[PDB]
């Protein structure tokens, strides 16, 4: 058996425009996924968010799953344009109203709520201002966070300010692969600094408006190794991993090696932020999914393919990953707190003429990654949470819905929910407080 600490957080974790549906109603702006999907070749069989798992109408479904699986905590993003449509200035109280009543409905409950304030959906008036390439975007996203922490920082006491910055810098900015699909280098490294600046003001409102509550970040990590015999996977971990971050927010300049190859692409003065952007955080939330083999390639890296298990992201199972991502955070920058606030796999779910999904291949996932953080828990890191990604399967970004990350089956033609085998197995683990 492998028993967790008393009061560990199990959860699951979910983002708004991957769930929700309905884009527009009630008084929403749009958002640059919105927008990004709706243009054509953007997105997977030209799927969008329109109407996804239709959880803006079906919330409070997927809340009594969430309490009949005995799960603990639920990680949820809220959308910046339902709260205020133009991205600054006006608040649209039926987008407070919408998230106001997941709240209270999670208390009632006994489900500590997650909240992410940024998962991707930027408002689409912002962007228009430049988004996140806009220096000004660091009083936005403050005026933004600060209605969130007058609106529910009196229910809600556990924030994230920003999921997967790095993604968001690179993946939408560099490859232009997601929203808002742009390719420029230092746009992208503009992108990095600014959502250090806007994450950094976003605490410091968070500590002037939420006197008891606790604020971190959220970053995907990967498990990268040599293809020999290790510098290459050194620039890999300090560039894509937490480090391009936490670098700036722990020791007050980038890592060594990002600067190495970034440098000309960063602001000129970059550093006069730096001590702003060192605001003290309560805890690191570290996403992980899958490992990689590097080598050099005169990027000067490249990926190279291996055997092994792979889900149907094509991502390699690699386990240990989960337990190396978390002894080196401790090791690195040693910070108080430290969750998983997403772990989990795609894999291609069919529903048995028995009514069930045999998601063995989940289970599997889920139960050696599970173990892997209980080591790094015996070695003493200060984990006090995990969070399957996903509680439901949903729209995946520009695979659209084609992956399936849920414990939760969703069929699309009816928004009929079927708890997977890995749902099941999961809710024994919580109830269990761990393995047996
Ligand atoms: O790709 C899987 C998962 N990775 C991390 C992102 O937070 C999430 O939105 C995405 O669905």
């Amino acid at each position: 058996v492998k028993k967790f600490p008393e009061g560990f957080l199990w959860g699951v974790a979910t983002a708004s425009y991957q769930i929700e549906g309905s884009p527009l109603a009630d008084g929403a702006g749009m958002s640059i996924w919105h927008t990004f999907s709706h243009t054509p070749g953007n997105v997977k069989n030209g799927d969008t968010g329109d109407v996804a798992c239709d959880h803006y109408n079906r919330w409070k479904e997927d809340i009594e799953i969430i309490e009949k699986l005995g799960v603990k905590a639920y990680r949820f993003s809220i959308s910046w344009p339902r709260i205020l449509p133009e991205g600054t200035g006006r608040v649209n109280q039926k987008g407070l109203d919408f998230y106001n009543r997941i709240i209270d409905t999670l208390l009632e409950k006994g489900i500590t709520p997650f909240v992410t304030i940024y998962h991707w959906d930027l408002p689409f008036a912002l962007q228009l201002k430049g988004g996140w390439a806009n220096r000004e975007i660091a009083d936005w996203f403050a005026e933004y966070s600060r209605v969130l922490f007058e609106n529910f920082g009196d229910r809600v006491k556990n924030w994230i300010t920003l999921n997967e910055p790095w993604v968001v810098a690179i993946v939408g900015h560099l490859y232009g692969v997601h929203a808002p699909g742009m390719r420029d280098i230092y746009v992208a490294f503009r992108a990095v600094h600014n959502l250090l600046r806007a994450h950094a003001r976003a605490v410091k409102v968070f500590r002037e408006t939420v006197k008891d509550g606790k604020i971190g970040i959220v970053f995907n990590n990967g498990y990268f190794e040599p293809a020999s015999e290790i510098r290459a996977v050194r620039f890999m971990h300090q560039f894509n991993n937490y480090p391009l971050f936490l670098n700036p927010i722990y020791r007050g300049d980038y890592p060594e090696l990002v600067l190495e190859f970034a440098r000309e692409y960063l602001p000129e003065n970059y550093k006069d932020d730096m001590s702003e952007i060192q605001e003290k955080i309560d805890f690191v939330g570290l996403n992980y999914y899958s490992g990689h083999l590097v080598k050099f390639d005169p990027a000067k890296v490249s990926f190279v393919e291996r055997d092994l298990p792979k889900t149907a992201m094509g991502w390699e199972i690699v386990p240990e990953g989960i337990y190396w991502i978390l002894k080196k955070v401790k090791e690195e920058y040693n910070p108080p707190e430290v969750y998983i606030t997403e772990n989990g796999a795609a894999f291609d779910d069919v529903v048995s003429e028995d009514g069930r999904v045999h998601d063995q291949n989940r289970i599997d996932y889920l139960k050696a990654h599970i173990g892997q953080a209980w080591k790094a828990i015996q070695e003493g890191v200060p984990l006090k949470g995990y969070f399957v990604w996903s509680l439901l399967d949903n729209f995946e970004w520009a695979e659209g819905y084609s992956k399936r990350f849920g414990i939760v089956y969703v069929d699309y033609s009816t928004q009929k929910r079927i708890v997977k085998d890995s749902g099941y197995w999961y809710s024994n683990v919580v109830k269990n407080n761990g393995l047996e």
